[PDB]
């Protein structure tokens, strides 16, 4: 096998549109922000910009293949794979996506994703110009599965850039499941907090 | 049958383009806003940026399945299914989707699309900074389909999804449906008006 | 016949790139603006941000049906449709297109497409302040058919026309006329037809807005 | 032979990847802008605003058919033809396309591409609020294929808008033949001098 | 064979979806940008508006043919090619590309993609307004292929040949280094390019 016969192979027999639930267990996923830049912060309005990687985590062994006599990753578009329907429940712009749409894929069948976006949002932008600095709050789950479908996980500013006019305090990460007036089943989300404020002028 | 299969049938027989009338009957259409987010009020302009899940219901018998012994509910794409061309007339900017695009159909060919969608409107934005507040409506209808094809009705805490993190608070919310025949047709088309009653904190 | 076989006899026969001449002579295509609102204006640049429906109508015979035990109209993706090349030749940004875009096809060929649209143009705003008000000409036509390919022509309700204007414009509109011409470019031997739409309209009192 | 059978054959045998270049001689392509609107300068940035008909003009026999009792027009998308890959040099943004994209097809093989284009600019805004005006350059060529592949040829105030804050004192077309660093030929361009001034 | 023929077997055999690797060793590619234009500067910020030219340069032996009686050389739509998964890590918008996008392939299978781009970028501007002005570095490098895979460098080949007279600033450095870079995320090594644009406001 090499990548031409993986990759053909994959693209024939794709299903972007089939979540690959094992035996009716959800499909594990990971959810992780990387913070690259804080942009457009508004205290006023309640509003900040960000960019960020985000590293999204799940197995799909729909695309395996024995890797005894082969490449065992190759890199595939996104177009031709099933992806979690991931949403950011306060975004309040569609996401910009600034990295090719590509997956990487394991023989096994672990998929990794991990776009950088841009994207603005909605939170509490308070204190963010005082020391103890402000908490934002973002909330990632699948817009459509349900917690027996879809279960979302959690997985140092090392790729924040040194050029923000921000710095990031702390990070932290929390899982909820959520039940909602709309639907009887519950959904499952991640909170990350970002705790950040404006660098003085000297620092 | 498992999921693959029901996805596969779906897509295989498709008919997007067509509404699915169990015939003489209009398609019922229900229609129900959950506002999230006010974001940029002018009162000068009447003008405003809303943030909301449009939750949109409707059946089609084409969709069903048995579910005996499979999944009652899958996830679809709404490019692979028929939906209703609803539109807000009183909007000033085309929606902006903010969230996937699928539908979810359950086994009785029931659907559910419910996107969160950002959008400006032209409305009444007076007094909105007083005490009472501004009331602003949002008017939703079929644009091609008449009364006769398809039928929109209205479906709470009507803060329950709405961000604390807002400079505005919703006071409340009412909702009204219409039957209007318009000058350049015949017919009458019916639409639902969604009464935003919202001021600064 | 039920809407299944009609629409799939559509999509599959009809021929989205072949204007549907009969005999020689032209499409027949009527326009006219009905005004939702009028947002941006100003003054020093000569620019207006205006929303209206574009009704334009025209007859395709080969999307005809005998409708005797069938419905006798569908809606249509554009996509799946010839449709007119019009264009705004005074407009300055292309047309946001706020509504489906679908058109209505009845079983005789007839065809309406009305999408609402939202589109700057550059035309004479001067006197929009004063009680007379400013006119602005929006002209339309076909951007490549020639007069004996396409013919535009106006169609004028009878009724009153603020019927859809906004009451919560900081505008109002005092009056709409429309009128049909034919004009030949340098480029061009040919004729071109186009419909010219004048709006004269005004800023509502300040007390109000 | 109908609009319906002409227009199925193009589409049908249509080679939009393909340079119709005819024994070696390079397409000959004809390029002019008529002016229609000035929009948006900056003095300071130097940037303009400009709405234009770029008229481009060129042969594919390929598209050619006996027009003896048929229309010896057609208007074709442009996704159905080969189009020359023209860009401005000096543009900042990408092109606003206003119209149909449409070409025109004559049955000899003459292709008439003219949209409507609104586009920013960065050239030399100095002196346009004086009597003399400024005069802005704008350079139009192939972007990837060399002189032997294509050639370009200069062939307006007729089509200005009367409501624009500016208006045309002349404008002048010149060819020119380049070299660049990174490749051993020619590229042809045509540089367009608009040379205009802000009104009363 | 003539031009038709040629772009006819590219389309109908080309796989842009298979990174054409040569045994086991990476694609080579090279990188170079061109600057154009500097245009929306702000000190405050630390943002800035560039266009340029991005030169990239590799090699796809599965485009290659026998060019004794044909033309060697023919334009392409990259949409039918594989294309490097280039991204610009500080860039802080999408690319606009502004021109035709059509890359240059010789008989040999050397290929050669050169797009005019518009892009904001996150980068240090202190400086820019004083007589040594400011340097703005901008790192480019594959998304998802390690060193293995895609091995990136600069050219060998005038700072401001190619920038406009009319901008606010001025070019007075272009300089150009390789890195190759182990992300907590992943095991392997990423390789890319580091481009320093040292420019300053015109007096
Ligand atoms: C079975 C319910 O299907 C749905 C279709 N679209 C949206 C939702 N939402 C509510 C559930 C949690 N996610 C937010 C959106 C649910
Ligand atoms: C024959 C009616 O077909 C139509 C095609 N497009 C738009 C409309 N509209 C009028 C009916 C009510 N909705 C607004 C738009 C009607
Ligand atoms: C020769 C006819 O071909 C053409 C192709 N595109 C645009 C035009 N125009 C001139 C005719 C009138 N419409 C404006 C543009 C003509
Ligand atoms: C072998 C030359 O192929 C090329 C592929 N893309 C762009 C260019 N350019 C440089 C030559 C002149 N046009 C500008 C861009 C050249
Ligand atoms: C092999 C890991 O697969 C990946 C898929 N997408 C993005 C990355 N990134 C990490 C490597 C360096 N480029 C940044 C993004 C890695
Ligand atoms: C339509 O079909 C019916 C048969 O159901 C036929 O008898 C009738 O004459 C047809 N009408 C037209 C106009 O062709």
């Amino acid at each position: 096998l090499d990548r031409a016969d993986i990759l053909y192979n994959i693209r024939q027999t794709s299903r972007p549109d089939v979540i690959p639930t094992q035996r009716d267990r959800p499909v594990a996923v990971s959810v992780s922000l990387k913070f690259i830049n804080i942009l457009e912060v508004n205290e006023i309005t309640n509003e900040v910009d960000v960019v960020f990687w985000q590293q999204t985590t799940w197995s799909d062994r729909t695309l395996a293949w024995n890797s005894s006599h082969s490449p065992d990753q190759v890199s595939v578009p996104i177009s031709s794979l099933w992806v979690p329907d991931l949403a950011a429940y306060n975004a309040i712009s569609k996401p910009e996506v600034l990295t090719p749409q590509l997956a990487r894929v394991v023989s096994d069948g672990e998929v990794l994703y991990m776009p950088s976006i841009r994207q603005r949002f909605s939170c509490d932008v308070s204190g963010v110009d005082t020391e103890s600095g402000a908490t934002c709050r973002i909330k990632i789950g699948s817009w459509t599965h349900h917690s027996r479908e879809i279960s979302v996980d959690p997985t140092d500013s090392e790729y924040f850039s040194q050029y923000s006019r921000f710095e990031i305090l702390d990070v932290t990460q929390k899982k909820n499941s959520v039940t909602y007036s709309c639907c009887p089943e519950a959904y499952e989300d991640v909170e990350v907090s970002l705790n950040f404020r404006k660098k003085g002028r000297s620092e």
